[PDB]
């Protein structure tokens, strides 16, 4: 659809949007094009805050000048966009601002997606009221596998939706995020944005077809929030930088098995199935388990029910399901006394009961 961005905020106000990251428990890759277009995808994932905060944040502000100012705190970068030719220049070399550019474009600041036709960006945001100033914060080393890219895209889209009064619900935010992924030619799946924007634990399912709008079924969060099991979920930043159809059918069926185990509240089965998801991911691709990750895994595999890397991974973050709190203390001991990198450390993850949230000052 075409959008009509209208300044829905006061001139002395800032829109703050923020989203947790996402850990996929099972079914990942079945959401990734093109296999999702044949059998459909089943993905059990979950929204998590890191160290008690939503990691993916966006500030949107009115700007005195009649242009667009993109800033990045985690990279300390800045860029000025004043024409449609610059805004739609998504892969400007050296610009880490492809995501907010595409998001502003989808919000009606590009000629194709704006319902009202304008001639220049200056006139467009002069009728809009003033310029726009977007400041991003993604305090996560890239290549984490935590859905950072797509969830940050959804966060920018929701911040702009609140900033312009577009009245998008979370589902349409995720759908426009899929459109944005198609704009930047990332070819990415749809698991990440639904895992991050929507609160709690979810099973996501699609049918065959090019239209990939996932059906969402929430799961109880007992195995993640109850004090019996809460301290058994460990997330470890490792300091690492970065015929098949039968296997993907097996991955769909395994996502359904994980859904069953979570419904029934079986913690041991849940951990074993996380381990099986790790085995499936290793079977699918060669570069899933770099040698440093396996070196870490060998130190603590005897105290876990299962483990995996979030998303594509390739290193960085490692999710582990300890057998019990005593085993969790043992794992923290081992990985603190045998750090595979000086930057390796544990990250406290909590289930997000909020998902994407947005407020004003
Ligand atoms: C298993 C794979 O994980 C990716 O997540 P990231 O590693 O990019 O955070 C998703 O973008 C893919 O769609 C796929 O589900």
């Amino acid at each position: 659809r075409k959008s009509t961005p209208k300044l829905d905020v006061y001139s002395d106000q800032i829109v703050w949007g923020r989203s947790p990251v996402r850990i996929d428990m099972a079914g990942g890759w079945t959401d990734t094009p093109p296999y999702s277009l044949y059998s459909g995808g089943n993905v059990v994932n979950l929204a998590i805050e890191l160290n008690g905060q939503p990691p993916l944040q966006v500030y949107v502000k009115p700007c005195k000048d009649f242009h667009i100012v993109l800033r990045s705190i985690d990279m300390g970068a800045m860029e000025i966009v004043s024409t449609f030719d610059e805004l739609q220049d998504y892969k400007k070399i050296g610009s880490p601002f492809s995501i907010p550019k595409a998001a502003l474009s989808l919000a009606g600041f590009a000629p194709a997606f704006s319902a009202v036709s304008y001639a220049s960006l200056e006139e467009q945001l002069k009728d809009f009221g003033a310029g726009i100033e977007v400041t991003l914060l993604a305090a996560i080393p890239a290549g984490s596998g935590l859905g950072t890219s797509s969830i940050l895209a959804s966060t920018v889209l929701g911040a702009i939706n609140d900033f312009c009064g577009l009245a998008w619900d979370k589902n349409e935010i995720c759908q426009r995020t899929l459109v944005l992924e198609q704009l930047l030619t990332t070819g990415g799946g749809w698991q990440d944005q639904y895992g991050g924007v929507l609160q709690g634990v979810k099973l996501l399912q699609t049918e065959a077809g090019f239209a990939q709008s996932p059906l969402v079924r929430w799961l109880p969060d007992h195995l993640f929030t109850h004090p019996e099991y809460k301290d058994c979920h460990l997330l470890y930043y490792t300091g690492i930088t970065r015929l098949h159809l039968n296997l993907l059918s097996e991955m769909k069926a395994h996502a359904l098995d994980m859904n069953e185990a979570i419904q029934r509240g079986s913690f041991v089965e849940f951990g074993r199935l996380v381990g099986k998801t790790w085995e499936q991911n290793k079977a699918l691709d060669s570069g899933t388990n770099p040698p440093a990750v396996e070196a870490i895994i060998d130190l603590i595999k005897d105290y876990t029910l299962g483990y995996k890397l979030p998303g594509a991974g390739g290193g960085g973050y490692l999710y582990m399901v300890a057998k019990d709190p005593q085993a969790a203390v043992r794992i923290r001991k081992i990985l603190t006394e045998n750090a595979p990198n000086p930057r390796a450390r544990f990250v406290e993850m909590t289930l997000s009961d909020k998902g994407f949230q947005v407020s004003r000052s």
